[PDB]
């Protein structure tokens, strides 16, 4: 006679922490900004940030993959 | 006779976590700005952000997969 | 005589944290913000923000995707 | 006997294409123009055009002509 | 006797093509201009032209001229 | 008996491409004009044109000419 236990345990994690995680930013102080712009000419696109104390977070990645393929053939 | 017992057990985790998470911002000072502009001339699109204190958090990735197949063949 | 227990078990998490979350913004000061513009020419779109203190989250990812394939075959 | 057959054939095609035929202008963008006059003196006609984007088709040519005889004489 | 057959066939083309043909303006971007005058002086006849883009096709020529004599003499 | 057959048979192409043909212009882009005068003296015909970008075709001649003669004479 035959017996099989097929009794494979999984308690793993997969975990991605990304960007900004748990800082602190104490009286963070912009300084004055001026920008004076005289007779500029442009001939193509133009793309512009003028601030002061700009906070920025960018995250395309951290994507998690868990592929799992379980078998068992018996004759 | 044939015993086939197929018990897997699964209690994982896939987990993301991503842009701003947790922080703390402590009376932030976007600093005075200013934009003087004269006379320019502009031929193709223009994309423009003038602030202060700006803060910004863009997430296109985080996304988790999980595949997971299980078989059994008797015979 | 065959005997066939298929009981695979599943308590297994998926999540996604995505964008901001749990942050603290404790008085956020905005700066004053002046934009003056003197005869600008724009010859094709213009996409134009002025403010101050603009929180901004944006989120196209995060998107969770489980599948689970199960099957048995006897003879 | 004597038999004349007089059977010229014309088929010719004469043909101008004088000035501006068929051109594609994409966008043109004829940038911003200023003009400061001060204590000129003139004494004589004055001819004077001031533009940004000017597209000018002048032809004082491009005229067909077509001058033909079939004189037949007979003694 | 006497046969005559006279039967010139004229399938000709004449043609000018003169100026600006077919040619493609994509996206041309005259430059910004600026024009200061102070205390000039004139005497005789002044022409002027102030632009930033200019397309100009002048065509005093291309003209065509086909002239054509048949002549047929008997005795 | 006297037998003539004038079957002379023109299929000739006369064809004049003068100036700008087929040209292809992507994105042209003018520099910036800055003309500033002061306290200038003239005493015969002034001409001035001032631009960016300035495209002139000027096409006096391509002209075409096509003289032809069939001239038969019987005795």
């Amino acid at each position: 006679s035959v017996q099989i236990v097929y009794k494979p345990v999984d308690l793993s994690k997969v975990t991605s922490k990304c960007g900004s995680l748990g800082n602190i930013h104490h009286k963070p102080g912009g300084g004055q900004v001026e920008v004076k712009s005289e007779k500029l000419d442009f001939k193509d696109r133009v793309q512009s940030k003028i601030g002061s104390l700009d906070n920025i977070t960018h995250v395309p990645g951290g994507g998690n993959k868990k592929i799992e393929t379980h078998k068992l053939t018996f004759r």
